[PDB]
C-alpha cells in the first residue's frame, strides 16, 4: 500500500500547482485591464502589458520548477524506501 | 528494480516539459511582435491593444494547458505503479 498514499499525494499536488496558476492567470487578466482602461482614458502602456505577462509567466516558469524539482525527490525517496525493503 | 526507473523516466519527462514551456514562451514572444509593430503604428489603437492583452492572456492560457496535461500524466503514471505493485503481490 505504499503507492496508493502517492497517488493520493500527486492528487493534492496537481490541485495545488494548478491553483497557483490560476491565480497567476487571474493577477495578469486584471493588471491588464487596469491598463488598457489607463491608455483608453487617454491618447508606455506597451511596456506595462508586456512587462505583466513576462512577470505571469515567469511565476508560472519557478512554479513549475519547484513542482518538477519536489517530484524528483520524492521519487528518488521512493527509490530509497524500496532498497530499505529489501533488508532481511 | 522498479523505481530507478521511474526516477529516469522523471528526469526525462521533466526535461521535455522544460524545453516544451521555453519552446512556446518564445514561439508566443514572435506572434507579439507583429500585433505589437501594428499598435506602434496607430499612435484603432485601443482595439488593438486589447488584442495585444488577449494574446498574452491566451498565450498564458496555453502554457496553463500544456501545464495541466503533464500533471495528469503524472497522476496517471502514479496510478500504473498502483496497478503494478497489486501485481507484484501475485
Amino acid at each position: 500500500a505504499h503507492m496508493t498514499r502517492f497517488l493520493e499525494e500527486e492528487e493534492l499536488r496537481s490541485h495545488h500547482i494548478l491553483e497557483r496558476l490560476d491565480a497567476h492567470i487571474e493577477e495578469l487578466k486584471r493588471e491588464s485591464e487596469k491598463t488598457v482602461r489607463q491608455f483608453t482614458a487617454l491618447k508606455g502602456a506597451l511596456e506595462e502589458l508586456r512587462g505583466q505577462y513576462i512577470k505571469a509567466v515567469k511565476k508560472i516558469k519557478c512554479d513549475m520548477l519547484r513542482y518538477i524539482q519536489e517530484s524528483k525527490e520524492r521519487a528518488a525517496e521512493m527509490v530509497k524506501a524500496e532498497v530499505l525493503r529489501e533488508r532481511q
